[PDB]
């Protein structure tokens, strides 16, 4: 509905001092307006204070003064806190933000006294679950009946499938709606407003000072994500994983698309059942997704159709849905992206045999030489029939010279950084060894063995490779390899990065 989403900045800090200096970074930070939090400062001087924020501002404001009745920490009389926002109005406030419970009255109240750039938000918090379309209407036309200029609904995330409704609720809804779905499994719903007709975004100034659960930092909404290039028309990708909060995909695809101009964004997808997800969003909007841990085995099901490489292998991490028909095609870059990543770095002995194993074994064997070893035997066993190649996981610990070692497991894999595979005493056994985790780019298992006198081959080789791989699959562009390379360098190298 109408204008681009805009970005707003909580401001929460305990003082006003302290709310002055956060108004100024939100600026430097390039958020559109701010969110003073009256309910989080310690001691508050209503006249006196107020004056100085919106004095002192370089931004609009919008004032809030949530009491614990709606989740905020404002305690007390209740006609105070009310007066306390009438005034805000009164002395200059862009917004104020009154609860749906009381908005009624509160309206009322100012009957004909309102300001000429002044607005009213109306908003309802639901800390449980994501209603149906049919409860959301209902919602929206309470709202509306309070006479609220814009309507605001927070809803919370159950399921990432709930986010669909959200997204129809601010694309039809005539009115302007603030719509946002708490949550790590809704922040696509804070990512996709410009696309689906929200009116606004809360980021914040950094990590720390969060006010609801999912929001990101505005300088991520801006350089990682691209907020101001995502429109009615921008086409929607996504990783999907469980976890999912350790990818860098987002930063690189949207580094490439912004490079070549091409209208796409791409966002973390953390889903729990892939077939419910693909099913809620099987729209044209949603053209394409890269699938890692632990869902590279159902995609390979889920999908129409499935290229000769994907259906040989047994797994699939790239989905593209046909605008034609429809439908979904598999594809599988991880192959080619760990095998060319091995070969550049000079029996090869695959530890895991999940999707990443059962692509790295795939192509070890097309090059010639394979032994797998697996926590779960049975499925080291049969992959090791599939490719005429089994190991316990137990046994790999002391099993030639110049091996080469591969991990295709997630042992090691961020916030588990202590973990590995196997023992740094049978790796003096390898000349190289290899590993797909790259959250952290060099595990523990990386660093015992260049420890151990071996060569070795970060994950970032592998990701990198598949990645842009990827990109040609879903844009149709050439794959800007040495583009990807940079990207990487310069915008994926810092660790225990989580996005949720
Ligand atoms: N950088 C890249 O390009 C790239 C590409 C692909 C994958 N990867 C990485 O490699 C990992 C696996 O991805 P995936 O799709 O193949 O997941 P899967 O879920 O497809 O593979 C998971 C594997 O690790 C599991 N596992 C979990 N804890 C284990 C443990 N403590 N000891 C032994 N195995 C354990 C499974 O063991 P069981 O079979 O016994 O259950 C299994 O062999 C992820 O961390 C991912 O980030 C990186
Ligand atoms: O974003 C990630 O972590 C990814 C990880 C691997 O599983 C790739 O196959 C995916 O395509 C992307």
């Amino acid at each position: 509905v109408k204008n681009p989403s805009l970005i707003c900045a909580p401001v929460m800090a305990d003082s006003i001092d302290k709310m002055v200096i956060e108004t100024s970074k939100a600026h430097e930070l390039g958020a559109d307006l701010v969110e003073i939090r009256l309910d989080w400062l310690k001691d508050f001087n209503p006249l006196e204070d107020l004056k100085t924020i919106i004095k002192k501002s370089p931004l609009p404001t919008l004032f809030t003064y949530r009491p614990k009745w709606e989740g905020g920490q404002y305690e007390g009389d209740e006609n105070e806190r009310r007066d306390v926002l009438r005034l805000a109005m009164e002395l200059g406030a862009d917004y104020i933000d009154v609860e749906l419970q009381v908005a009624s009255e509160f309206i009322k109240s100012i009957d004909g006294k309102k300001p000429g750039k002044f607005k009213v938000i109306v908003s309802s918090h639901n800390y449980q679950n994501t209603p149906s379309v049919e409860d959301l209407d209902g919602l929206v036309a309470r709202i509306q009946q309070t006479g609220a200029d814009i309507v605001k609904i927070a809803t919370t995330a159950v399921d990432i499938a709930d986010v669909a409704r959200m997204f129809h609720i601010t694309s039809k809804a005539q009115v302007p709606t603030i719509g946002l779905v708490m949550g790590e499994r809704g922040l696509m719903s804070r990512i996709l407003c410009s696309k689906f007709g929200g009116y606004l975004t809360f980021g914040t100034l950094d990590s720390s000072k969060v006010s609801a659960p999912g929001q990101p930092t505005i300088k991520d909404l801006l350089d990682l994500y691209n907020f101001r290039r995502i429109g009615p028309d921008t086409k929607v990708y996504g990783i999907i994983g469980k976890p999912v909060s350790h990818s860098k995909s987002p930063i690189v695809h949207n580094q490439a698309f912004k490079s070549v101009d091409f209208n796409g964004v791409y966002v973390h997808l953390l889903v729990d059942n892939l077939v419910s997800f693909l099913q809620a969003y099987s729209s044209s909007d949603f053209a394409g997704f890269s699938c890692t841990i632990p869902h590279k085995e159902a995609a390979l099901q889920c999908c129409d159709e499935v290229d000769p490489l994907a259906k040989s292998i047994g797994a699939v991490n790239t989905i593209l849905r046909r605008k034609s028909d429809g439908k979904l095609l598999g594809y599988n870059t991880d192959c080619i992206g760990s095998i060319s990543a091995i070969e550049d770095g000079l029996t090869v002995v695959v530890i895991g045999a999940g999707g990443a194993g059962k692509a790295l074994a795939y192509g070890a064997k097309e090059k010639g030489a394979v032994v797998i070893a697996n926590r779960t035997y049975e499925r080291a066993l049969e992959l090791a029939e599939a490719i005429g190649g089994a190991l316990s996981l137990t046994d790999l610990d002391n099993y030639e010279d110049g091996m080469v070692l591969a991990n295709t497991t997630s042992m090691g894999m961020q916030p588990n950084v202590e973990e590995t595979p196997i023992s740094k005493d049978a790796l003096k056994h390898y000349a190289l060894v290899f590993d797909a985790v790259y959250t952290p780019r060099i595990t523990r298992l990386l660093r015992e063995a260049e420890e151990s006198g071996a060569i070795t081959v970060s994950g970032s080789e592998m990701f990198v490779r598949q990645a842009y791989e990827q990109f040609e699959i879903f844009t149709g562009l050439p794959a800007p390899k040495e583009l990807y390379w940079q990207i990487m360098s310069k915008y994926g190298s810092r660790e225990n990065l989580y996005f949720q």
